[PDB]
């Protein structure tokens, strides 16, 4: 069956590269299409930009927070990769929604920090995941030190299972209204950190959009969504490769990427 050659495909992967592969995909509802690894944790890495940027929009959506609302900031704001927050750092602001499209397309730390230190911190990000309906995604730190992917630690983690849920909440199952649904959703396909990642692996006309991350001790992630064959999916992709170079772990989720498509066409 298909998804026996979609276990094994991947079991070849994590046995030849010497890594660990989570995997889940689902309908727009959150049934089950495949999984791998669905229910271990690992470490959300920059993937939860996405989920704070759906945060963020609710907030909008509620009227408690103004998506043009001017967010200051000085010098200590810059962190490790914060390529937007370094070129309006003169200005002395990013608005609400600068920083959260600088979050999702740019994977910008400083916006994503700029955002936690409004919408009230990890604290608040959790409530978010919990209110969506998510009890597993927990966020407890900052960026970059929730990056730190110790092994075994539960702190910053996910699950690929809960994490494609949450995906398919925010981007199908009504979780925001539909202008902030389509305006997070062009944000994930216009991403600019994704090239050579999952949609790599995609065929080509599919509609792909998602959100990278990457963690110390060999953490590279991606999730999003695809729509294949007038199908809507959510995909969440975990992976932890010590030993491999960041190039080496792009290829491997681009390689998870066919695999996954392997299964799609499959599918009846
Ligand atoms: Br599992
Ligand atoms: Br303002």
């Amino acid at each position: 069956s298909e998804k026996l050659t979609f276990k094994t495909d991947l079991e070849k992967l994590e046995r030849e590269k010497a890594a660990q592969i989570g995997v889940a995909i689902v309908d727009p509802q959150g049934e089950i299409v495949a999984g791998h690894r669905m229910a271990q944790r690992f470490a959300m890495c920059s993937t939860f930009k996405f989920p704070l940027a759906a945060l963020v929009f609710e907030r909008i959506d509620s009227g408690t927070e103004r998506g043009d609302r001017k967010l200051s900031y000085g010098p200590d704001m810059i962190v490790e990769w914060s390529p937007a927050t370094e070129r309006f750092l003169a200005s002395g602001h990013m608005t609400v929604l600068e920083a959260a499209q600088a979050a999702v397309q740019l994977s910008d730390n400083g916006a994503t920090n700029l955002l936690l230190r409004e919408i009230g911190g990890p604290a608040a990000m959790t409530q978010y995941f919990r209110k969506i309906g998510d009890s597993v995604s927990r966020l407890d730190r900052k960026e970059p030190e929730m990056s730190d992917n110790t092994p075994g630690d539960l702190r910053d983690t996910t699950t690929p299972i809960a994490m494609a849920r949450t995906v398919a909440k925010v981007l199908y199952g009504g979780a925001l209204t539909s202008t902030s649904t389509h305006t997070i959703e062009r944000w994930l396909i216009g991403n600019q950190t994704g090239d050579a990642t999952l949609r790599a692996g995609f065929p080509k006309d599919w509609v792909v959009g998602e959100k990278t991350g990457t963690c110390a001790n060999g953490g590279r992630n991606d999730i999003g969504f695809f729509k294949a064959q007038e199908r809507d999916y959510a995909v969440a992709v975990y992976t932890t490769a010590p030993k491999l170079s960041a190039v080496e772990r792009d290829e491997l989720v681009a390689s998870v990427g066919q695999v996954i498509t392997q299964l799609i066409l499959s599918t009846d």
